[PDB]
């Protein structure tokens, strides 16, 4: 590895998009040479974290798939000005095979 | 004197309600003698679930409350004719102190 891409590989982050782009793009992932992705999100987009993930291990690969971790607290983040502000924060890691 | 028999209140439903109502039931439970409560949310209400908890171990409990335990998942769960539909649940169980 002696890339460098500023482009995240294995970390998303769930914004205004719908759920659709997040579902290929995981599987995209997988035959791209990502086999362990972290979908992460925050405040009400948690529930298209858990909607995106849900569809791929219901959907692609069921019984191959495997969970490795899920958490979900409160991160300090900075707002525009520099205001620290408290957002529920989840990290969803998927293991796909 | 009465004939009427204490019945175990410890789970909480997420609904279409404010959370301000949910924060303030949260807080009249430990009042009310449990101390240890699962609100159980599914779907986009998720949201309002750790949005409820988060507010409840920020405000008035900070260093004293305890998580219990964290889990989300698929339910299979009936529809009003009786169709199995997976829907994104999660428990979360707080420990007040």
């Amino acid at each position: 590895m002696s890339s460098g891409t500023p482009t995240p590989s294995n970390v998303v982050l769930i914004g205004k998009k719908p759920v659709m782009n997040y579902v290929l793009a995981a599987l995209t992932l997988l035959n791209q040479g990502v086999s362990e992705i972290v979908i992460k999100a925050r405040g009400r987009a948690i529930s298209k974290a858990v909607d995106t993930v849900e569809i791929v291990r219901n959907r692609f690969l069921a019984d191959k798939i495997e969970i490795k971790e899920i958490r979900v607290g409160s991160q300090v983040v900075t707002s525009q000005d520099g205001r620290q502000s408290r957002v529920s924060t989840i990290e969803i890691a998927i293991r796909k095979k």
